[PDB]
C-alpha cells in the first residue's frame, strides 16, 4: 500500500521478482552485458528487502516507474552507448518513462543465438543453474523487447523443467532436442501472436477488436449473460490497447484486476474457472486466458426466433445497431464453438449488409426473410477445405502432403522465392498435422489459431520484398477476407518458365549425410524449381518423375563410388525428365 516495491514483492516472491526485473532491464538496456544487469538486479532487490523490512525506508515510497528509470539513468555510459536514449534522463516523469518506451528497439542488430551441443548444455545446466538460465532468459529478452515479461517468465519455467526431465536421460539428445524444437515454435507462434494482436488493432480498429472478441468469448462462456460479456469485452479492449503502448506495469496491473474481476464473478461466467482462480497471481491471467470452453446451454431458442421472424428487429436493430450486432454475435457464437471466429463475423458482416437494405424497404420482414440461407455456403466452405485437406494428408504423410502443397502453390505464385515457398508450405504442412488429429468440431478453432500466424508472416515477408500484386491484394484486404482471399488463388496462366539451370538439379552425396530434416528441404527446393520450370506439368508428369528421384537417390546412397553414381545417373535422370515433361 506504502510502498509500492515492497507490495510487488511479498505478491510476486524473491525468484519471481529477480527474474522479473531482468527481463525489464534486458528489454530496455538491451546492449549492456549480462554481468551489468545481474549488478542492477541485485541493487534492486537488495533495495526491495529493505522496503520490505521497513515500509518507511528512505525511497521505499517512491513509484515503480519512478525508481526503474533512475536506475536507468544511472547507467554511466547511458549515453555513449544508447546516444539519444540518455536525454530521456533530463525529462521528469511521466515523459521520462514515455520517452524510454520510445526509443526500446523493436528488432535489434543482435548475432543469431545458435543451439549448442546437447553435452555442453546439460553440463553448464548442471555445473551452474542459476547463471545458465538467467543469461539464456537475458539473451531471448533482448531480443524480444515487447514480448510480456511473465509470458517469458512461464517460457523458461518451461525449459528448466526440460533441462531437469533430459540431462538425466539415458539419450539426452533423444529427450531434449525434440522439446527444445517444441519450445522455440511456441515461443515464435506466442510472440508473433503478439506482434499480430497489436498490429490488427491499429489497422482494422477498436470495432473489429471489440467484435472478434464478442465471438470468442461468447464461444468460450456460453452461459454468461450479454451484459457480462460485454462488460468484459469492454475491459479487455483498454487492457490490450494499454498493453500494446509497451508499458510493462501498467499493462501488468491492468491484466491483474481483469483476472481478479473474473475470478470474483466466476459462478456468473464459467464453470470452468474453478483451478485458474486457485493459481498465483502470477499465473492467474495466462490460464484463464487457456481455459476450455463451457458447456454450453440444453434449452437453447432458434436464433431464428429473435433475429428473423421478430417484428421489432429493424427497430431494436436501429435503436443500437453495435449493441443489436453484438446480441446477434453472442447468441450465434454460443451455439458454434465449431466455428472459427472469423466465420462468425462474416454471418454477422452478412447479416448487418442484409438489415441495411431490408430495413430501408418496403416490408423488411419480406425481404431479409430468407438470410439464413445466405450463412449456409458461408459456412461450408471453410467446412469442405478442411474435409479434403485433413483426407488428403490422412493418405500421404506429413511430408508427402508438404510436397502436394509445395506442387499447388507454387502454381498459384510462381513468382514467390523458392525459400519462401518452402517454409510456408512446410509450416502448412504441421498446420495439418497438428489439426487434423482433432475431432472434427475442433478442427476450424484450430487451423484459425495456426493459420492466422502463418499467413501473416507470409505476409510480412513479401511486405519487405514485394512480388505480386495478388498477394498483396489478399494481404491487405479485410482481416475478415484475408484466408479466402488466397483460398482463391487460381494457377498463374501468365507466368513464364523459368530457364533451364542444370546446377539447380544436379546431387551429390553429401545429400546421403544430410540430417533427414535437411535432406527433405534439399528434395523440396529441388522440386519447387522443377514446377518452376515446367508449370504446365501434370500431377501425373510430376509424380512420376518425383518417384524416379526418390528411387535415384536411394539408390546411389546406397552403392560403392557414391560420388560416380549421383553423377554418373544424374545425366540420365535429368535426360529423360526433361523428355518426358517435353
Ligand atoms: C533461427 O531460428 C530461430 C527461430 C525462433 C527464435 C530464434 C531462432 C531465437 C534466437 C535468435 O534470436 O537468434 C529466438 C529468441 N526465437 C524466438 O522467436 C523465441 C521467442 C521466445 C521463446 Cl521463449 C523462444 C524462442
Ligand atoms: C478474447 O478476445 C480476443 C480478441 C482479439 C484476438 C483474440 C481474442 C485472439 C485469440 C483467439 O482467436 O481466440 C486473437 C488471435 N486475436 C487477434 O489476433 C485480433 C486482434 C485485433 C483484432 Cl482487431 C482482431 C483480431
Ligand atoms: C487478444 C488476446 C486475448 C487473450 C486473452 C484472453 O482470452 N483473456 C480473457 C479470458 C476470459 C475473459 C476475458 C479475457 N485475456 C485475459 C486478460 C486479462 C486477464 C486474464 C485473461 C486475454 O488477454
Ligand atoms: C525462455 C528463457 C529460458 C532460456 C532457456 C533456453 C536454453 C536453450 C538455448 C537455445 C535457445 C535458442 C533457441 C533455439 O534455437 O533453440
Ligand atoms: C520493477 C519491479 C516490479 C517488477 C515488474 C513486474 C510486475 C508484474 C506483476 C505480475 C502480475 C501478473 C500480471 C498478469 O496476470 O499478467
Ligand atoms: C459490441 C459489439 C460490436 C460488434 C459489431 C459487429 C460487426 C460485425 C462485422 C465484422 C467486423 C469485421 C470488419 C468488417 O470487415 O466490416
Ligand atoms: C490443413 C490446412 C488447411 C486448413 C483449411 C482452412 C480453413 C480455414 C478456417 C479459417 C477461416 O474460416 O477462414
Ligand atoms: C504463397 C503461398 C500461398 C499460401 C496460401 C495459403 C492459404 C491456405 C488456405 C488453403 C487453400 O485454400 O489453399
Ligand atoms: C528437369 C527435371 C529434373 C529432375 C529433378 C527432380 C527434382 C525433384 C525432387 C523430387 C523430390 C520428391 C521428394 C521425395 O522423393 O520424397
Amino acid at each position: 500500500h506504502k510502498s509500492e516495491v515492497a507490495h510487488r514483492f511479498k505478491d510476486l516472491g524473491e525468484e519471481n521478482f529477480k527474474a522479473l526485473v531482468l527481463i525489464a532491464f534486458a528489454q530496455y538496456l538491451q546492449q549492456c552485458p549480462f554481468e551489468d544487469h545481474v549488478k542492477l538486479v541485485n541493487e534492486v532487490t537488495e533495495f526491495a528487502k529493505t522496503c520490505v523490512a521497513d515500509e518507511s525506508a528512505e525511497n521505499c515510497d517512491k513509484s515503480l516507474h519512478t525508481l526503474f528509470g533512475d536506475k536507468l539513468c544511472t547507467v554511466a555510459t547511458l549515453r555513449e552507448t544508447y546516444g539519444e536514449m540518455a536525454d530521456c534522463c533530463a525529462k521528469q516523469e511521466p515523459e521520462r518513462n514515455e520517452c524510454f518506451l520510445q526509443h526500446k528497439d523493436d528488432n535489434p542488430n543482435l548475432p543469431r543465438l545458435v543451439r549448442p551441443e546437447v553435452d555442453v548444455m546439460c553440463t553448464a545446466f548442471h555445473d551452474n543453474e542459476e547463471t545458465f538460465l538467467k543469461k539464456y532468459l537475458y539473451e531471448i529478452a533482448r531480443r524480444h523487447p515487447y514480448f510480456y515479461a511473465p509470458e517469458l517468465l512461464f517460457f523458461a519455467k518451461r525449459y528448466k523443467a526440460a533441462f531437469t526431465e533430459c540431462c538425466q536421460a539415458a539419450d539426452k539428445a533423444a529427450c531434449l532436442l525434440p522439446k527444445l524444437d517444441e519450445l522455440r515454435d511456441e515461443g515464435k507462434a506466442s510472440s508473433a501472436k503478439q506482434r499480430l494482436k497489436c498490429a490488427s488493432l491499429q489497422k482494422f480498429g477498436e470495432r473489429a477488436f471489440k467484435a472478434w472478441a464478442v465471438a470468442r468469448l461468447s464461444q468460450r462462456f456460453p452461459k454468461a449473460e450479454f451484459a457480462e460479456v460485454s462488460k468484459l469485452v469492454t475491459d479487455l479492449t483498454k487492457v490490450h490497447t494499454e498493453c500494446c503502448h509497451g508499458d510493462l506495469l501498467e499493462c501488468a496491473d491492468d491484466r491483474a484486476d481483469l483476472a481478479k474481476y473474473i475470478c470474483e464473478n466466476q459462478d456468473s461466467i464459467s464453470s470452468k474457472l474453478k483451478e485458474c482462480c486457485e493459481k498465483p497471481l502470477l499465473e492467474k491471467s495466462h490460464c484463464i486466458a487457456e481455459v476450455e470452453n463451457d458447456e454450453m446451454p440444453a434449452d437453447l431458442p432458434s436464433l431464428a426466433a429473435d433475429f428473423v421472424e421478430s417484428k421489432d428487429v429493424c427497430k431494436n436493430y436501429a435503436e443500437a445497431k453495435d449493441v443489436f450486432l453484438g446480441m446477434f454475435l453472442y447468441e450465434y457464437a454460443r451455439r458454434h464453438p465449431d466455428y472459427s471466429v472469423v466465420l462468425l463475423l462474416r454471418l454477422a458482416k452478412t447479416y448487418e449488409t442484409t438489415l441495411e437494405k431490408c430495413c430501408a424497404a418496403a416490408d423488411p420482414h419480406e425481404c431479409y426473410a430468407k438470410v439464413f440461407d445466405e450463412f449456409k455456403p458461408l459456412v461450408e466452405e471453410p467446412q469442405n477445405l478442411i474435409k479434403q485437406n485433413c483426407e488428403l494428408f490422412e493418405q500421404l504423410g506429413e511430408y508427402k502432403f508438404q510436397n502436394a502443397l509445395l506442387v499447388r502453390y507454387t502454381k498459384k505464385v510462381p513468382q514467390v522465392s523458392t525459400p519462401t515457398l518452402v517454409e510456408v508450405s512446410r509450416n502448412l504442412g504441421k498446420v495439418g498435422s497438428k489439426c487434423c488429429k482433432h475431432p472434427e468440431a475442433k478442427r476450424m478453432p484450430c487451423a484459425e489459431d495456426y493459420l492466422s500466424v502463418v499467413l501473416n508472416q507470409l505476409c510480412v515477408l513479401h511486405e519487405k520484398t514485394p512480388v505480386s500484386d495478388r498477394v498483396t491484394k489478399c494481404c491487405t484486404e479485410s482481416l475478415v477476407n484475408r484466408r479466402p482471399c488466397f483460398s482463391a488463388l487460381e494457377v498463374d496462366e501468365t507466368y513464364v518458365p523459368k530457364e533451364f539451370n542444370a546446377e539447380t538439379f544436379t546431387f551429390h552425396a553429401d545429400i546421403c549425410t544430410l540430417s533427414e530434416k535437411e535432406e527433405q528441404i534439399k528434395k523440396q527446393t529441388a522440386l519447387v524449381e522443377l514446377v518452376k520450370h515446367k508449370p504446365k506439368a501434370t500431377k501425373e508428369q510430376l509424380k512420376a518423375v518425383m518417384d524416379d528421384f526418390a528411387a535415384f537417390v536411394e539408390k546411389c546412397c546406397k552403392a560403392d563410388d557414391k560420388e560416380t553414381c549421383f553423377a554418373e545417373e544424374g545425366k540420365k535422370l535429368v535426360a529423360a525428365s526433361q523428355a518426358a515433361l517435353g
